[PDB]
């Protein structure tokens, strides 16, 4: 019932999206970023997290980095799926994306999931260790949704982010826009 209840709430994201997130407008795109960056924002202010990296990548993909402590890997009594796997799949930024990967760094351990339009497309693996803990998102917009634009703006992030730091003391929060590699631009905030 847990699964088939997923697959149903994907469907529901997918067919009214502006009904979940404003509107398929360049508005709407950004708000991906938000929401992605409003839960790294919840981990810090629980304690434990204080650094958050947003990185524009090439072709308009968006990673978003957190120090926090990983977002749980352990197997759920509720779905038998890892948890972060439950999370993921019943999040809205993952059903509007084409691709989504997770990497969690948690238990010295890197877990490695990937996502088309909130499907999973492998069981969450072990890839690597690590002496850190974290959460790291990387996400495709997906252009059967967004049908006006696909591409950020940077200043839109810029002045959203800049504001996001000066209200939350003590989150380092970067921006970084690294499509075009020949110029790559970075601002950093953080306040007091």
């Amino acid at each position: 019932a847990g699964q088939i209840q997923v697959l149903e709430g994907l469907e529901a994201v997918r067919k009214r999206p502006g009904m979940y997130i404003g509107s398929t407008s360049e508005r709407g795109l950004h708000h991906l970023v938000w929401e992605i960056v409003d839960n790294s924002i919840d981990e810090a202010l629980a304690g434990y997290a204080n650094q958050i990296e947003v990185v524009i990548e090439k072709d308009n993909w968006i990673k978003v980095t957190d120090n926090g402590r990983g977002i749980p890997v352990d197997i759920q009594e509720k779905m038998g799926r890892p948890a972060v796997e439950v999370i993921l799949t019943s999040s809205v930024v993952n059903a509007l994306s084409q691709d989504l990967e997770v990497y969690v760094h948690r238990n010295e351990t890197i877990y490695h999931q990937a996502y088309k339009k909130g499907v999973p497309q492998f069981d969450l693996k072990e890839v690597g260790t690590t002496d850190k803990t974290g959460t790291v998102i990387r996400f495709k917009a997906d252009g059967e949704i967004f049908t006006e634009t696909t591409v950020y703006n940077y200043e839109t992030l810029q002045q959203r982010i800049r504001e996001l730091a000066f209200l939350n003391k003590g989150i380092q929060i970067t921006l970084r826009d690294e499509r075009d590699e020949e110029n790559v631009r970075e601002d950093s905030y953080h306040y007091e």
